[PDB]
């Protein structure tokens, strides 16, 4: 089995971006259906606050889950995104919060950021040899995903400058 | 130690049960949508791929009412791939990059799955809770509708489908 | 030779049945209310004239929501002008061009009817497909605030309607 | 007892008539439109099911264009379904549940008369009243721009129309 | 020293005077008809006050079309308050605050006027411009249309009208 | 305490005690108008049904503005029901189901009042504070206009009003 | 004298004075609602200020609902100040400017009432009138669904109020 | 002839408004009907700026005719708007300028607002013993027709600050 | 083999042809307009920049226009490249960076070949077919609109064009 | 050389050094309030953050109207950081990263001089120019709400403030 | 001459010219995918009729992008039909009115040659201009991502393509 | 205390520094902007004063977008009045009220400043933070898009320049 790829590059080059796209893939539908889960499972003081500055994040998300996807798409390979696929790719522990106080998940939440960006950053130069189209669409995402990390951060911030996890 | 105004406990948990599968169902499905949305091929593509979006929207939309009516209730909705999993009674979408025809008839299948256990769903909530009854109402129409447009790209002229289910 | 999941073939059927009427009810309907838009006369003509149009386009929704749900349960909806008149149970709107009061007390009477084999349809899918019921329920709402809106136009102070 | 302010009270009566027609042709050809709308079925449901809204909607608001016009007129426009029927010059939509193709193809005979139809008015207009006309002849483009994508379906590379 | 590339200068200079007749009109109406929108009174006020600002707009519309066709036909538009007045070959309207009734039984004349004097341009315009031929044949319709909104609310029953006009 | 900066703590509390008595005007006010809007009747129905929800939207915007401009010179609005009827002075509308003739005539004589009452409050402002004159000066044109609209449907064919 | 066809005018009357109740349960909840809207004080004040609005919007529209259902079953609804006060069953809202939480604590008990009440009509309008049944079940979901929303932000980790 | 007024005017002062008024709508319905004469007739390099600079003022003046005619009716008098109203209240000449440059034009435009403003601005100080309200509504127009006039006015500065009419 | 319901081969062939020609110029003329977007240059250039593009965005919806009613006729639109240069008739724009006036002057004498030649089809086509002759018709307002604003750059007081 | 119709030149003078004295004062607070956008942290975090932009958008408009203003009066507005800073009179923020309370607190300070010295300049206008009072009255209402946001969350229970 | 800040002369030329050759294969493809637009048919005609107009917009959208990026350059740029003719390496799009499958399969081939010369020239400009390397890469993404749609009516169930 | 997951401490400081200087740059540059925005006059007055808002909205954006990414890497921004001079390399601009030639001929300059220094940093950020180059990159296309514009309306028919 094998056939087409984008016009002007190899079927290896082609292969090991899929496969890091793929990684991605899964890396984004665990994030949105989590980042819903805080959505839904958070208390507290400042609940209204934290409960929106959610959504505009699960819904960018989710765009850059089809992005990726159908860019895999356009390799030539197949996407998997169904619940198995997610588990299956998955390198890290399902997020273990909760019903429990907003600083909390945003201290949880901070940790899963860590995770999803370190992970963006290096499929981003391991692309640069690969497929720089690719290496763009990824940039743009690190660029929003590590700003809302920020959005994050900022709710913990010590008055002058210390993460209070 | 709280729930909606007018409700008993076990009445409450009952229903919470109902539906966190009711949730965990809708996002099983709406991961599903998307991935024959990106594993179509055919000649009548973009019809279909584009078709099913609109559905997952709506689905996603289904999730999110479902989880806060569970916390409007008392208990904790759990959204997580984990979970999904764990109240998953099915297994996982099988067909990968295939057809426009071979995708909607594993569809129509799922579907039968869904708007079926929902119909459950609803004749037993109607002693538990009117309200949340009509929620489901709501979206059994709705999942209903859809899974028409895909019975109708298998139906065949008289009125018959055409399901390679086998 | 499908239906939807969960209702027996026969359950179906008669669901489909009820329907497929209360569908050449809606077409008749707003064939009317956009035939009594145009034919209205006298001082207050435009705002009855506007007042028409929005439950023209509800009702001529409701058709398509009807006919589709038919549809989905199994069986072919009818909506050709030849199919509305063989499921008419009424006769055919007289009133040509006359004035606000003339129609609005022959619409008040139409709407008798289809707010009433509607109410009765209701009753009848408490049995068969709560899905389906929900939804007639939701047009009678609507169809009977209308018709409280064209009863406020003949009403008069001790509210008495003045036909 | 009234009439646009330079038609003769003749020409006016007649222009009033042909209109009334396109009229009941109009009604009758949305409540067909819709009618396929819900009947279609085949691996390219969605597109041509989708495709038959815009127009429904487009001739939908035709016939309020033209039944407003024959008001304007003088005269009374009917839009009843029992009116529809008694100007009809043509037979009831007769398929039902079908393939794409076979609606298609059954729509195409359907819109070679409503265009032909128009066609002739248009021309009997050109001594009547030139605003009428150019009424219709907007329609027609539209119209007929229609019948195209319902032919492009049964197009074959040849240009051949396979019915 | 320019006209539309096809057309004479006989024929140019024609077309524009009939246009600049149909603008002063225009100027006038769109001048009148917040006049009345402004003085009507009575139990059915809200309703016919609404109803002619939309008709305001249109006919302001129309007067900006004809204007830049005049120029564009390379003559100069006259919208002026004096031009109006000269280009004018009837009275003043007369009714100030009034009965919707008597108001709108003498818009009603008004329009008699613009609309035949705007048929009578058009068939004249025949041999002229069909370009600009089609231009006023559309504004007529509108015209027309809403001469129509007007009469119904004095006509009676069967369909005769009940103009005060003495 | 608190109030806004260059007011003293005297002329701040003055305001409060004015514009207090403003919110319990536009709340009843917005209370009575949605009140007429459903107890209307007669021919000319629909218009005036509809004429009055705009004004509703506008009045209890301007609640909610004197309201918070309270707040921001130190003091506490209070809107609440028992609230709105310490602070009112007139009398619960009266009027119920009726023709809409009578309810504009009754309507307009609540409008005497809350705009003469606002004009003389736009007076008192004037030594205390601009920035909260300004503020009624533009409730008041509207307020002014509303009225106008309702005078309108009980003008005579010269001038003269009649209830 | 007139009501929806197919309704006795004594399930309707019942129907109506359910409403009714209901009405004014709607209009005391919009006024303390957006009462509380400009009292609320704290470091989580503009949260919480403008998570209100779109809840009060909403119940504004529900009684607007309710009120004209009231009308379409014939009688006629009373939404004055002094209507409030004869069907209220509570206290008017009794806390000022304070604290986010001292105010959600207390809306949360507001609602406790709001929400059992209405869950009553429902069960009690199934026997009366399905309709109206229907409109109240989806008043309830919003309500319940803001109850939420208040109780939140009262909640620690283990589910607990914090009244 | 009389019955009724706003409450809280006396019919005295309400007719000393109203009468001011009358004279105000005149004023705007010769404007825009003269700002619309000068869209059309304007050419030169730098006709469209100035083609479409126009049309946000015919149509905001349009709307103060609106408002400060229906201000009249709302005194208890009868704002009169036909033709004939229009010359009968002017006391200016009428527009003399025809397709001409976008320079002559513009200066000759300069003039008409010296004129529309003035008046405008007197009517402003004889209401404040009159009726606050129509003076707040004047004022408004005021603003937004003195920025036009600089519009208007800033395309005949000269480098330094005189006007090249 | 196939054609619009009403039109013999022969006169739907030869409207083909007058559209054909008519869309090739569409496309050379928005491809050229938007040629002189770019290379305008001078003090007045933000001003011609921008009024280019509505004329551009217009032209290639008349192309489309144009060729869809090709294909409705029967026949195949041609609308690539090599196309544009066998029905074209006239030189290729040959100016590049220069000043609005140049451009203009320039787009002036081109828009005089295209309102001409479209004149002549309109005309020619009143024997043919009435509808495409409408179409044209409508496109001719706006080219000769279009035409006028290039033109009033260049006048100068006393209707002289500076070429 | 040329000033409003109707103002003495010495009064024209006047106005436009007021507003000149305004604008920079506009013109530093749309820059530290995005400032203080960017350097809050805590747990109201989001709130705040968002709370911000809507004035510091509002704001900078006021620092084009003023603008604007001065320009149409004759003179020249100036608005370059260093116009700024010569037109000071208070020092720079100097909050940098700390909390909600911390720059909220320092801003309830800023708008005290600003609403102040806007009222002066308010107060000194009466007898120069209306209609530059009237625009100087619209941004001190809009102004003075958002300082009461931002004391809303200093405020205690009982209407202090904790700076 | 001129040319953007920070670049050579030479380099300034260098990427004027790679971009020139871009601009006419834009103009070239949204010209030619206009042309299939209109001579596509068969069974899924409207999907692929439609799917097609979006990515018209977007060629002509970076084609404007291009152009103007050029002229940023220093240079200028050329889109008139022969300007097109002389850039262009690739013969005239062949196909006529065919079927969609073969349209499709014919634009696969296209692309094929878009997409790698982009590439190309998206590498030559890493030494050049990187801002004019991030230009053409998005177009790239969706250039290549438009091909994908082209592809997908054409795969196998499996991954073979069937020109 | 904290940065980017997976940036050198050393290299997010060294990244948070050329972003400060380029903070100050944006600000100093929409503020001067909006300065000339007001003291433009000439014949093209209108043309140049409008074409100016859509960058000064454009780059204020960027103030933000850069700021908070300053935030994001851990440091702090300034965004004062005082700061954005501290971090100047270049004289305030000083053209008061002018010709649209003397401004746009000024700024001409004022752009090349920077972009030249927005090159330079993003050069020196290839190997320091490639998601900061991009953002710099996105800026950099559209601010030497604006100054084409600007250097246009200075552009000589053969493409040299005035100042
Ligand atoms: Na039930
Ligand atoms: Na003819
Ligand atoms: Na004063
Ligand atoms: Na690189």
């Amino acid at each position: 089995m094998t056939s087409f790829t984008i016009p002007g590059l190899s079927d290896k080059k082609a292969s090991d971006v899929a496969d890091l796209l793929q990684k991605q893939l899964s890396t984004y539908n665990d994030l949105h259906l989590t980042l819903k889960h805080v959505h839904w499972n958070v208390v507290g003081p400042n609940f209204i606050g934290v409960h929106e500055m959610i959504d505009p994040q699960v819904e960018l998300v989710r765009g850059y889950a089809d992005e990726v996807a159908e860019r895999i798409a356009t390799l030539g390979k197949s996407p998997k995104g169904t619940p198995g696929a997610i588990i299956k790719d998955r390198t890290w522990d399902d997020y273990s919060v909760e019903r429990d106080t907003v600083q909390a998940h945003l201290a949880a939440l901070d940790l899963v950021y860590n995770g999803v960006i370190e992970d963006t950053r290096k499929s981003i130069e391991k692309l640069e040899d690969l497929d720089l189209v690719s290496q763009d669409l990824l940039i743009a995402h690190a660029g929003e995903l590590e700003k809302f990390q920020w959005f994050v951060r900022a709710h913990l911030e010590s008055a002058g400058g210390q993460l209070t996890h």
